[PDB]
């Protein structure tokens, strides 16, 4: 569905996010797990963590921000031709982590909040039409596969 052009728009914004990936990484998960409380408990690992700040404070949840944001980074790179590296993670959220496709609906609004918030003027309307494009890419494929293993629906 994207445009040269528009990868070109994606893959500039992504160079605001690989300057700091620690940094995006710590700020989307505490968005997504602020705003849509259910999804903390999919993880065994963070459940723990009520608050913000107790969240703000923990170094294996930035561990985590990292390796999130490094595998997408990943996907992104390939410019829609990912087949090979999105097929292991929908197999692994589907019959494992047994993520819903509405929550990576929900990191994606967060992926776009976080840019704002921390780019509060240079991400503009067409680069935020061309990350919204991409994450819906990236999102129909994982829909596809969960289809497929026929995981909700
Ligand atoms: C932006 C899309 C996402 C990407 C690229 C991603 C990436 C990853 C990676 C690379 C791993 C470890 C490798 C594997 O286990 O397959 C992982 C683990 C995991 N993912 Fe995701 N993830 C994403 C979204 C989500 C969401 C939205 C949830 C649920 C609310 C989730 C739940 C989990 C859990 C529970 C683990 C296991 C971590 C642990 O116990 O060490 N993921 N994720």
């Amino acid at each position: 569905g994207l445009s040269d052009g528009e990868w070109q728009q994606v893959l500039n914004v992504w160079g605001k996010v690989e300057a700091d990936i620690a940094g995006h990484g710590q700020e989307v998960l505490i968005r997504l797990f602020t705003g849509h409380p259910e999804t903390l408990e999919k993880f065994d690992k963070f459940k723990h963590l009520k608050t913000e700040a107790e969240m703000k404070a923990s170094e294996d949840l930035k561990k985590h921000g990292t390796v999130v944001l490094t595998a997408l980074g990943g996907i992104l790179k390939k410019k829609g031709h990912h087949e090979a590296e999105l097929k292991p993670l929908a197999q692994s959220h589907a019959t494992k982590h047994k993520i819903p496709i509405k929550y990576l609906e929900f990191i994606s609004d967060a992926i776009i909040h976080v840019l704002h918030s921390k780019h509060p003027g240079d991400f503009g309307a067409d680069a935020q039409g061309a990350m919204t494009k991409a994450l819906e890419l990236f999102r129909n494929d994982i829909a596809a596969k969960y289809k497929e293993l026929g995981f909700q629906g």
